[PDB]
């Protein structure tokens, strides 16, 4: 086929032939990496996240509950699972359903960290998409919508169910509450969705102790066969508590009681168990190893760890300390008058509404003096903010308030008074507008030195050098408070977080500061008890907020809440399942997984191929020297529009640490779309498949003919079978003389390619037609040589495919014997996939892809 094009007049350029071979060779090599799908994401390599992603991401139709605590990376873990299944072909269509306020968070995270462009489906986008198909969700492969959107219409819900999704992601799944007599519409929608999508990821950090019926109902959504009875599940969790405590004491060091181990041995039921148990419970020279084998066999028999992952902050340390600094300020008489007239108008207004309103006195003032009324003239919080920023000009400060209107007013007064420039975040801006404001604030280069945020939820952007936070006001519930602090209290952040709270005395602000700090300790330590206690004392705490002058019993309430907080906190830590924690973080095997990816990171093959790829496609690279390159298209582009480019130009980097510091830059790996789209572009057609060249070599007779043939050995099969793990389309380069000697083993490609020069068209065409009959005789000589070569590759693959898939099949069958969380369809998927892989490798052959004729000259 390629020689027919050559003898018919197609002569390709030298760089096209070379790049075609290189791109096929590197594609063949990068597919077989054991860590594919975990390299391309713009994240740090945290072992507990990679352990979850590497386990769940390679399953057939994964159905797990991701229950890591707040800030531990549930969005990143879900993104890594999506990244693998989409890259490998195991999934094609993904549906992410989140609370309405977290939609933009997931769009930014999935695009800027995993290169996944999701489509937000709201009511206006839904009506737009209806014009194109019967099912409007068929118009996009990756969509995000809200719980309210999914539940609102039965007809729209049916379309969402029949849209043939491969993976379903539900964030903040604790919003799905089990109710025996009145399940919410959003519960019913997710329940129906979960029966129609094979792969489901439920995300919620809620402890099962704060609600057990809902926790079991979420697990039953994942596997209704295993989790079929609630009372049985409750009894299982009770029966297991002594085992988790005895195990916890083991790793803690204190040795075990006689009856405490025959209880570990009963749950690990097997005949010869005494030697291992005694070796572990000895603290000898062998006990260190003996416990890893012990807990390993206990994790395989754990009742829920196969489908439930829960890392904790006490288990995975690495979060910064949080320091509270309160600043009590006098109440100006303008607010005194505004509050009084407000109380005269709201004698009937509910205590709940009065409590919330008086938290933001600039809104009370404007509600009587008009919008944009000059409250910033007398508000002492503004003056304190002025003095703090003017005396801290070299550090990045993040200021948060509830309302955008207040945040936008602060930007103006701070600019008009002290000349300080501030980036602003609020819900009224576009994602791209917030992208610029973020990059402006991220500059250590006299960037924006203060970032002003409304209550808008964080979109995952990392501000490395930001460790100082000002709460201009306080949010109304403790869940919003931790979301605020989480903007800087990030994993891997080393500097202590300074939280400054300027507040007005004897107002609802002063009451809320006391309750958050003294009652919940919510500022300096992450609060797992806030919501639970807040619900119990809501209409009680509201009264003290609404009437800050009458403080009778407030100290008693604070005492009540703090004692309940401390008790619930310590109880959650006692019930912490250490065996579940170890399975969640992955131990030393996960640390090795993190090291292996970081070693693979610095890829000189990639930089080489990427620059060779961009020259041919026609991209102009401007190396800014700072580990960053600016890509701008040129005139001589192959395709008019190459996917990832814009006429404004994009910034790229190959270094993972630079990519984390500059999220405005593309993180180029073998798994980046720019690379995968460039590979497919040059390997799609026939460009570079047929050419002729001259070799200036005096050590060889004039006119001697060599042909270098690029064969490709491949099987044909659907991508979901994942045949590329064992036999991707693989090039087999041969270099033949007139007798058929294969010299490719002693003639390195790049060394020999640098000596082959193109021919002008008129001489080149004359030369090809002259040597044709000899070339045909050499082509016939190769067909026998490629056969033995291709048969060695296929037989190598079908043995490696049979060996790998036998291990996976045996591993899942060993688990099913001791674990109830192995689904029937999982065992059938491996058994069927293995048989189909063997059958596709049986029908694998060879073809000639490209050939380059070489004629020796002395000129
Ligand atoms: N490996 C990582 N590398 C870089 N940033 C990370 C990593 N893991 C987490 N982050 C950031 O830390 C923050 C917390 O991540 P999340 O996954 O959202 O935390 P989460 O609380 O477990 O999940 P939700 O859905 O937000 S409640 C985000 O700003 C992430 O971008
Ligand atoms: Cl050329
Ligand atoms: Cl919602
Ligand atoms: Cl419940
Ligand atoms: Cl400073
Ligand atoms: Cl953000
Ligand atoms: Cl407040
Ligand atoms: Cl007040």
């Amino acid at each position: 086929k390629p020689q027919d094009r050559l003898f018919a007049g197609q002569i390709d350029r030298m760089d096209r032939f070379a790049l075609r071979y290189r791109a096929r060779k590197y594609s063949s090599e990068q597919f077989r990496m054991p860590y594919s799908g975990l390299r391309g994401q713009r994240t740090s390599l945290i072992p507990h996240q990679l352990n979850i992603a590497h386990d769940v991401g390679r399953r057939h139709a994964p159905r797990v509950l991701l229950a890591d605590e707040v800030g531990l990376g549930k969005t990143i873990e879900a993104g890594m699972i999506l990244h693998q299944q989409l890259l490998s072909g195991a999934a094609e269509r993904v549906l992410i359903i989140v609370p309405e306020t977290l939609q933009h968070q997931w769009l930014v995270e999935m695009l800027r960290r995993f290169n996944l462009r999701f489509a937000l489906f709201d009511d206006e986008r839904y009506a737009e998409a209806q014009h194109d198909a019967y099912n409007p969700f068929d118009t996009e492969q990756l969509v995000i919508c809200s719980l309210d959107f999914a539940r609102r219409s039965k007809q729209r819900l049916e379309h969402l169910c029949e849209a043939e999704w491969d993976l379903l992601v539900v964030d903040e799944a604790h919003h799905l509450v089990w109710s025996e007599d009145a399940p919410s519409r959003e519960y019913q929608a997710i329940e129906q969705l979960a029966e129609h999508v094979p792969g489901v990821l439920l995300l919620t950090a809620t402890p099962e102790q704060l609600g057990m019926e809902s926790h079991f109902a979420r697990l039953r959504l994942l596997d209704p066969n295993r989790f079929h009875d609630f009372a049985q599940f409750v009894e299982e969790q009770k029966n297991y508590r002594p085992v988790a405590d005895a195990v916890a004491m083991l790793l803690a060091g204190n040795k075990l009681s006689n009856d405490e181990l025959n209880m570990l041995g009963e749950m690990i039921g097997e005949q010869d168990i005494e030697p291992l148990l005694q070796a572990a419970n000895s603290d000898s020279e062998d006990a260190q190893s003996a416990r890893q084998e012990l807990v390993s066999m206990l994790m395989d028999r754990h009742g829920t760890s196969r489908v439930l992952f829960r890392n904790t902050r006490n288990g995975v340390k690495g979060f910064p300390k949080r320091e509270l600094h309160t600043i009590k300020l006098p109440l100006p008489t303008q607010y005194q008058t505004a509050i009084k007239v407000s109380g005269i108008m709201g004698a009937r207004k509910s205590a709940e509404d009065r409590a919330r309103d008086m938290l933001y006195p600039e809104r009370i003032y404007q509600e009587f003096e008009g919008d944009n009324a000059t409250w910033w003239n007398f508000d002492p919080r503004v003056e304190w903010l002025m003095g703090y920023l003017t005396s801290h000009r070299s550090q990045k400060v993040l200021v948060i308030c509830a309302k955008a209107a207040t945040a936008l007013q602060l930007e103006q007064v701070l600019r008009e008074r002290e000349g300080i420039r501030a980036a602003v975040f609020h819900e009224g801006m576009s994602i791209i507008e917030r992208d610029r404001a973020a990059a402006w604030f991220a500059e250590e280069d006299t960037g924006a030195q203060v970032l002003l945020c409304s209550e808008i939820g964080s979109e995952g952007r990392n501000f490395q050098f930001a460790s100082h936070m000002v709460m201009f006001d306080l949010p109304f519930n403790p869940d919003l408070l931790e979301q605020r602090i989480g903007r800087l209290d990030r994993i891997g952040q080393a500097h202590d977080i300074q939280i400054h709270v300027p507040y007005l005395e004897k107002t609802a602000q002063s009451v809320l500061v006391r309750w958050y700090h003294e009652g919940l300790d919510a500022f300096e330590h992450t609060c797992p008890t806030g919501r639970t206690i807040y619900d119990s004392v809501y209409n009680d705490l509201i009264n003290y907020l609404a009437s800050p002058d009458q403080t009778e019993g407030f100290d008693d309430l604070i005492k009540n809440c703090r004692e309940q907080h401390e008790a619930l906190k310590a109880q959650l830590e006692q019930g912490r399942d250490r065996l579940l924690e170890i399975h969640s973080n992955g131990g030393e095997k996960a640390q090795a997984l993190a090291e292996s990816i970081e070693e693979q990171d610095d890829d000189t093959n990639l930089i080489a191929f990427a620059m060779n790829l961009f020259d041919i496609i026609g991209i102009n690279q401007d190396d800014r020297g700072d580990n960053m390159i600016v890509l701008t298209p040129s005139d001589h582009m192959l395709v008019p529009d190459f996917p990832g480019l814009s006429e404004d130009g994009i910034t790229i980097t190959f270094d993972r640490e630079v990519a984390l510091a500059r999220e405005d830059a593309q993180f180029i790996t073998w798994e980046h779309p720019l690379i995968r789209n460039g590979l497919d572009l040059i390997l799609s057609g026939d460009t570079g498949s047929s050419t002729i060249s001259l070799l200036k070599n005096k050590a060889l007779p004039v006119g001697t003919l060599l042909v270098e043939l690029i064969y490709v050995v491949e099987a044909q099969a659907p991508k979901q079978l994942q045949l590329n793990r064992f036999l991707p389309p693989t090039p087999v380069r041969m270099l033949l003389d007139k007798n058929g000697n294969n010299l490719a083993a002693q003639v390195e490609f790049e060394t020999f390619n640098r000596q082959l020069n193109a021919v002008n068209r008129h001489t080149g065409s004359k030369l090809v037609n002259a040597v044709q009959q000899d070339v045909h005789a050499i082509l016939q000589l190769g067909e026998a040589q490629i056969e033995k070569s291709a048969r060695a590759l296929i037989d190598a693959a079908r043995n490696e495919a049979d060996e790998k898939l036998s291990a996976e099949l045996s591993r899942l069958e060993a688990l099913r014997a001791v674990n109830p969380n192995i689904r029937d369809d999982e065992l059938t998927a491996i058994e069927s996939n293995r048989q189909q892989v063997m059958e596709s490798l049986d029908q694998a052959g060879w073809r000639l892809d490209a050939l380059r004729l070489i004629v020796v000259t002395h000129q």
